[PDB]
């Protein structure tokens, strides 16, 4: 559960797939 999937913004987790749009800290999508 506690995967620290993080980000400043969507760019910061693009790498996870497409944009992987991003909460204010948290890349709650990447999965």
């Amino acid at each position: 559960t506690p995967y620290p999937v993080n980000c400043k913004t969507d760019r910061d987790c693009v790498m996870c797939g497409l944009g992987i749009s991003c909460k204010n800290g948290y890349c709650q999508g990447c999965t």
